[PDB]
């Protein structure tokens, strides 16, 4: 099946634990994989405006991992939950990609997990302006825009333009890449 296919690939590239107890300052993202009208999507937040840290900007759900998180994944989820009402119950956390190193002292875990058909987000205002959908295959073939490389995305539903630039594109074009490269039509 799609699903099968698509964890089946993910599993090839787990890192699992390898990096986890390094002495750094540590976050975790989330990255939601959806399947709507037969086709995986990617889930994306839109920061609020009133954060310190980059406010507005497209990232996947994620934070800073504290003390009551029994592992990194936890960090995730818990993050995930707070910021758009996903439930444990409603992801299966497949596996942990190659973590993001910055500002010499940040090591930032990212988890691809699949969400529930069910699952309906609840965006958290003090955290969240907006959530959307990207079909996995638009990071295949983006519209690509210069300032460094930056992605314009236009929801066909209402026609509104997000860009999508830094890590949180980086990671959506290696997620992009693993589950939909040579495949048959
Ligand atoms: C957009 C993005 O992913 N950001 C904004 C602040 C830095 C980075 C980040 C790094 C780790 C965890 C985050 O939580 C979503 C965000």
């Amino acid at each position: 099946s799609m699903l099968d296919d698509a964890k089946a690939r993910l599993r090839k590239y787990d890192i699992g634990g390898k990096y986890s107890h390094l002495p750094y300052n540590k976050y975790s993202v989330l990255l939601p994989l959806v399947a709507k009208e037969g086709k995986l999507h990617l889930l994306f937040t839109v920061r609020s405006e009133k954060l310190r840290r980059a406010p507005g900007e497209v990232c996947f759900p994620g934070g800073k991992r504290d003390p009551t998180d029994m592992d990194d994944a936890a960090t995730a989820l818990r993050e995930a939950q707070e910021e758009v009402g996903l439930r444990p119950h409603q992801v299966e956390v497949v596996c942990c990609l190659v973590p993001c190193l910055i500002d010499t002292d940040t090591l930032i875990t990212p988890f691809v997990g699949l969400i529930d058909h069910n699952f309906q987000a609840q965006p958290n205002p003090a955290e969240v302006k907006d959530v959307f959908l990207v079909p996995l295959a638009y990071f295949l073939h983006p519209q690509v825009h210069d300032q460094n490389h930056i992605f314009e995305y236009t929801n066909p539903e209402d026609g509104v333009t997000y860009q999508i630039k830094g890590m949180t594109a980086n990671l959506a074009v290696l997620v992009a890449f693993i589950i939909l490269e040579k495949k048959p039509t």
